[PDB]
């Protein structure tokens, strides 16, 4: 744990799921963040439901060793009562980056869900 890794879900509008979801309201949105490198790098935002446009905008540091293979396994899924459900995740290598500044990454899932992740690289 040496290398300074900063990580910032901003948003995850337009999150699309159908009548599923809807069995009680609007879909249900809720982050859920995963890395692969850290001891045990399971963390994850507990939104709410019925919202399609939520902003969480919050950045979680993790100062890590980059020796592993640090994959940043995000998810974003939708908050259920019963049983969580995946609507898009994404992976992102950071172990071999060009650290130095923020990082805006456009996560677009089907076509119409936009989630943007600011992650910023030092050590
Ligand atoms: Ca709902
Ligand atoms: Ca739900």
């Amino acid at each position: 744990y040496s290398h300074k890794f900063t990580v910032v879900v901003l948003r995850a509008t337009k999150v699309t799921k159908g009548a599923f979801g809807d069995m009680l309201d609007t879909p249900d949105p809720y982050v859920e963040l995963f890395i692969s490198t850290t001891p045990d790098s399971r963390k994850r935002t507990r939104h709410f439901n019925n919202d399609i446009n939520p902003v969480w905008n919050e950045t979680f540091e993790f100062i890590l060793d980059p020796n592993q293979e640090n994959v940043l396994e995000i998810t974003l899924m939708d908050a259920n009562y019963v049983m969580d459900e995946t609507l898009g995740t994404a992976t992102f290598t950071v172990s071999s980056m060009k650290v130095g500044e923020k990082k805006e990454v456009p996560f677009i899932f089907n076509q119409v869900t936009e989630m943007v992740l600011e992650m910023s690289l030092e050590v």
